[PDB]
């Protein structure tokens, strides 16, 4: 059920991030800021500095970092505050996503560079990791931190471990892979493809379940804190949720434009939804 919708960008909205409290939403846009509302849907503050769209954002576990990926080629690291801290810099095409490792200390950046980047948490950059044969879209950690999931234009999810070791290449999705995430315990491994569908897989590679219904690309796609309920995005302008049998459970309708990404609140009473109407949309689980 619709409980709020965030208005104040003035262009697409890409993404959307909890902080870890719960008590901020971040958003992401095209019009080139990062924005911080309340549950409310007031907003706090806006974060500008990057020169073009801004494709992603991330909290560190400890709350006192964001993290926004964007097409100017850099992720920025910015504290509560909206002071900019950092430029990364190396990728030498658009940014698509940004991820922060479980114990909060290593960032992952993905780009249309064909590459994921590893850095420290103060900069550093720690290593390239090259495989995909196409712009890579998204990127996530395991929660032990041992794994690294990257999706891919290529059609493909790649598992790497932390020394950049190619481990797993997950093969099915017959068009772009636009996401990826890590189910809490994980054991599961979601992908969002532009084939229209989700797919679960295990981390030994081993494809589980294809959840079709969406009518357009899916964009995203995110596990509930419990691993119980998967949330996708798509371009059909909903956001689906489906049960770990592969079970559609019910679809969140109200968005003017294409859903471009989903997440849940760390306590999982909430759903947030970013859309190509420029808003965020914040929904209860029923
Ligand atoms: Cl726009
Ligand atoms: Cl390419
Ligand atoms: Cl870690
Ligand atoms: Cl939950």
């Amino acid at each position: 059920q619709l409980l709020q919708t965030l208005t104040g960008h003035s262009s697409s909205v890409t993404g959307v991030a909890f902080s870890p409290d719960g008590q901020t939403i971040a958003s992401a846009s095209d019009d080139k800021t990062v924005k911080l509302w309340n549950r409310n849907g007031q907003l706090l503050q806006t974060l500008t500095g990057h020169s073009s769209s801004v494709t992603g954002v991330a909290f560190s576990p400890d709350g006192q970092t964001i993290a926004s990926a964007s097409d100017d080629k850099t992720v920025k690291l910015w504290n509560r505050n909206g002071q900019l801290l950092q430029t990364l810099t190396g990728h030498s095409s658009s940014v698509t996503g940004v991820a922060f490792s479980p114990d909060g200390q290593t960032i992952a950046s993905a780009s249309d560079d064909k590459t994921v980047k590893l850095w420290n948490r103060n900069g550093q950059l720690l290593q390239t990791l090259t495989g995909h044969s196409s712009s890579v879209t998204g990127v996530a950690f395991s929660p032990d931190g041992q794994t690294i999931a990257s999706a891919s234009d290529d059609k493909t999810v790649k598992l790497w471990n932390r020394n950049g070791q190619l481990l797993q290449t997950l093969t099915g999705h017959s068009s772009s892979v636009t996401g990826v995430a890590f189910s809490p315990d994980g054991q599961t491994i979601a992908s969002a493809s532009d084939d229209k569908t989700v797919k679960l897989w295990n981390r030994n590679g081993q494809l589980l379940q294809t959840l079709t219904g969406h009518s357009s690309s899916v964009t995203g796609v995110a596990f509930s804190p419990d691993g119980q309920t998967i949330a996708s995005a798509s371009d059909d302008k909903t956001v689906k949720l489906w049960n770990r049998n592969g079970q559609l459970l019910q679809t969140l309708t109200g968005h003017s434009s294409s859903v471009t990404g989903v997440a849940f609140s760390p306590d999982g009473q909430t759903i947030a939804s970013a859309s190509d109407d420029k808003t965020v949309k914040l929904w209860n689980r029923n």
